[PDB]
């Protein structure tokens, strides 16, 4: 009887035969296997099925930006997003290095691309011997580690070939043995790009791809490791029906000229001909203003690098063309001239999401997890393969609900910041505009203060009735405001006399903004923060129509709220040095985005005050002085694009949420790197 055929069985302990110490880890990959296809088609593959069923799978897993294959496996493997492990898009091209990159290219094999590491190269460094059979870097001189074994990419070597031979290295002696396997498949992306994601094709494809899984699975159980090897199904991102009818052309808008090179498809990048003579030189904001609002529905979006929606991370490489296009679903960009499957979209979109599936001795059986980003796979296979992970950016440890065994018990991020208290210093002054504790502390910060992680900040708490404000010494503006607003609830200004008192306190001075709004002491002046006016319509919608119609939806939400200065866009909060060096000049210092925090309950008759299971979601906002950006349905549509994980504003604005909460440091990682899938 096959291993497809049988009924599930558990695997508490793993059941290896002697020669083997631990289970060995298999990377299999499945190019393009969009996570739908598993959702409709499951009947058919039953395979994947018996992996879902006996595994621990999730019905959505979140690739990177761009959504191609190259920058997605190798985000897969070393934990980080492309921004910062170089591998931005098959083709891409830096200024630095004046160098092109393509697959077909010499340059496809130049170490100076492949930034991070590799979980190969973190096993190499670790006495771990690993072997590959094609993946993106694995045959590329990465920190002068190769694989132990390894494969140079032949695209025509057959699929049951592949999947034999990997069979074969599990045979090998326990001295030369890998203990880290990776497989690859191209469908069903192939089949993905030529025929669309939904054909006779695809199903094709996928039967293929199933049956040659089930081999596998049969190898293994011809080798007594059925109850051994822990397998990871997985795939780089999803697939998208392609267009004719929905593609974006800049001849239209340029006339069909030849100075400019724009790389086309949804991830679209726009560079200067001569380069690198005109890049840094080249004005691409008035390109962008020249092509902002231009159509009655303007399916593309212009966006320097800096102004793209931060969730992406997609901004701190060089490689990345200082002129991008966010477009919408099914669309694409080209700048002259489309009836393919195709993929490269925003990460959130429902058809770009890819397939996780995690089986044997490790991985539980029969669990549906959440959704997470693949950048989180990294720290799980270093935990399975007993590696001290690279630094990365998953949030360690976020993933120890799929293992019966977890190894990594993560503890919060202690604080850096120093907390003196504000006491009344200032005696006595006014602007001239035209006009127990514990208890109160509570209700502000249901489920604890936001944690300094800033080190070594001056940070003074300020408590109000309605709302606890914590205040930057160091900056002289507050950092968080957080207020629990229950579900039944103009240009005037007072002195705090707990704060110093700067120039830009009094009404007779871009503009000042609420954090806290007053229509529930909010006009206190810790509690403003520098805004600009097209920024205030985004703002005063928000609290008065916005944030009061989710209260009811909830049932109360608690709120916080704050400045995010990164003027570096790498996605981290700014050092003083470079906030010194971006104060416009009174010498303001004049934030790049806004923070909001919306927490509920998962038990709707709970109230913020009193929830069993936390509710979240986060946004940073862009503080951009014109609304180009977005040309009552506006606002809230410039909200749901500019969504953010918690963990993304506790990263930009080093602030630590929720450390006082019942849950486990592990479910709160969990919470906090949420984000909703789009359609
Ligand atoms: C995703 O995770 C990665 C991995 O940690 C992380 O990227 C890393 O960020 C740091 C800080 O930006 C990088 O370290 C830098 O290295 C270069 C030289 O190679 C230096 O120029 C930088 O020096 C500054 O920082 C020093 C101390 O921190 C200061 O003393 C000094 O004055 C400089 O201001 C800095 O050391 C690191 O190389 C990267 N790694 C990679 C692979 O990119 C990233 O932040 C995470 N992404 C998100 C969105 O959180
Ligand atoms: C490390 O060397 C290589 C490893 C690869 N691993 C996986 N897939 C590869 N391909 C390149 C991407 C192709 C898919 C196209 P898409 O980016 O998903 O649109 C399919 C073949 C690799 C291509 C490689 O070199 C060309
Ligand atoms: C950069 O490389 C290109 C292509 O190899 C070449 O044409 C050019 O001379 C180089 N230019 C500079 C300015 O380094
Ligand atoms: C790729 O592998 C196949 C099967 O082994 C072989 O027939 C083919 O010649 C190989 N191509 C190259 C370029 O090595
Ligand atoms: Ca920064
Ligand atoms: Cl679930
Ligand atoms: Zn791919
Ligand atoms: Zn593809």
């Amino acid at each position: 009887k096959s291993w497809v055929e049988e009924t599930c069985e558990s695997i508490d302990t793993p059941e290896c035969p002697a020669e083997f110490e631990s289970p060995p880890t298999l990377l299999f990959s499945l190019d393009g296997f969009r996570a739908e296809y598993l959702h409709t088609w499951g009947g058919l593959l039953p395979v994947i099925s018996k992996l879902k069923n006996c595994g621990t799978y999730t019905k959505n897993m979140r690739p990177m930006y761009p959504t191609k294959t190259f920058p997605n496996h190798y985000s897969i493997v070393t934990g980080l997003y492309p921004e910062s492990h170089g591998i931005i898009d098959n083709k891409m091209y830096d200024p630095k290095m004046n160098a092109s990159f393509s697959l077909k290219s010499k340059e496809k094999f130049n170490p100076l691309w492949y930034k991070g590491q590799p979980i190969w190269v973190t096993a190499n460094h670790q006495e771990v011997k690993s072997g590959t059979y094609f993946w993106p870097g694995s045959d590329v001189e990465i920190d002068g580690i190769l694989p132990d074994i390894y494969k140079v990419y032949n695209g025509s070597v057959p699929f049951e070939e592949r999947i034999l031979a990997v069979l074969e290295w599990l045979q090998l002696p326990s001295h030369e043995r890998p203990h880290f396997y990776t497989l690859y498949l191209e469908e069903p992306d192939s089949s993905g790009h030529s025929h669309g994601p939904v054909s006779s094709e695809v199903i094709k494809a996928l039967q293929k791809v199933d049956r040659l899984v089930g081999m596998l699975m049969d190898g293994l159980k011809d080798l007594g490791l059925d109850k051994c090897l822990n397998l990871i199904l997985i795939s780089d991102h999803g697939m998208e029906q392609g267009s004719c009818k929905k593609y974006v052309y800049l001849n239209k808008y340029l006339g069909d000229v030849n100075n400019v090179k724009v790389v086309y498809g949804p991830a679209a990048r726009l560079r200067p001909t001569d380069v690198p003579e005109t890049y840094y030189s080249f004005n691409y904001e008035a390109l962008a203003k020249n092509l902002s609002c231009r159509e009655p529905n303007q399916h593309f979006r212009p966006y320097l690098k800096p102004f793209l929606p931060k969730r992406l991370h997609f901004a701190k490489s060089d490689r990345i063309e200082p002129l991008t296009f966010y477009l919408d679903p099914q669309w694409q960009l080209a700048l002259n001239p489309c009836g393919s499957g195709f993929h490269g979209s925003d990460n959130l979109f429902s058809n770009m999401q890819a397939l996780f599936i995690g089986y044997g001795p490790a991985f539980k059986h029969g669990a549906e997890v959440d959704s997470f980003e693949n950048i989180e796979v990294y720290n799980l296979m270093c935990d399975l393969l007993g590696l001290i992970p690279a630094p990365n950016n998953g949030s360690h440890g976020s993933l120890n609900h799929l293992l019966k065994k977890p190894i990594y018990n993560p503890s919060h991020p202690k604080e850096e910041g120093f907390l003196s208290q504000c006491p009344i210093k200032s005696t006595s002054n006014d602007l001239g505009c035209t006009c127990e504790d514990d208890d109160i502390y509570h209700m502000t910060v249901p489920y604890g203060r936001p944690r300094i992680l800033l080190k070594q900040h001056r940070v003074c708490l300020l408590q109000q009735q309605q709302f606890l404000t914590g205040y930057s010494l160091d900056l002289l503006m507050p950092l968080w405001a957080s207020y629990t607003f229950l579900s039944n609830d103009s240009n005037c200004l007072y002195q705090d006399l707990r704060i110093p008192l700067s120039p830009v306190h009094k009404c007779s001075y871009l503009s000042y903004g609420f954090l806290t709004p007053p229509r529930l002491e909010a006009l206190l002046t810790s509690n403003i923060v520098p805004m600009y006016q097209s920024f205030q319509v985004i703002w005063h919608y928000l609290h008065d129509t916005l944030l009061q119609r989710y209260a009811h939806e909830r049932n109360g939400i608690n709120v916080v709220s704050g400045p995010v200065f990164d003027f570096d866009y790498d996605g981290r909060y700014d050092s003083l040095e470079i906030l010194k060096q971006n104060s416009r000049v009174q010498e303001i210092l004049i934030p790049t985005h806004f923070f909001i925090v919306l927490t509920s309950c998962k038990q709707l008759s709970e109230t913020p005050l009193e929830c069993s299971a936390l509710e979240s979601s986060a946004y940073i906002l862009p503080h951009r002085p014109d609304n180009i950006e977005s040309c009552s349905s506006w606002v809230e549509e410039l909200l749901t694009l500019h969504r953010a994980r918690v963990t993304d504003v506790e990263l930009i604005t080093g602030l630590s949420f929720y450390q006082d909460r019942q849950e486990s440091v592990s479910e709160l990682l969990r919470l906090k790197t949420h984000l909703p899938i789009f359609s």
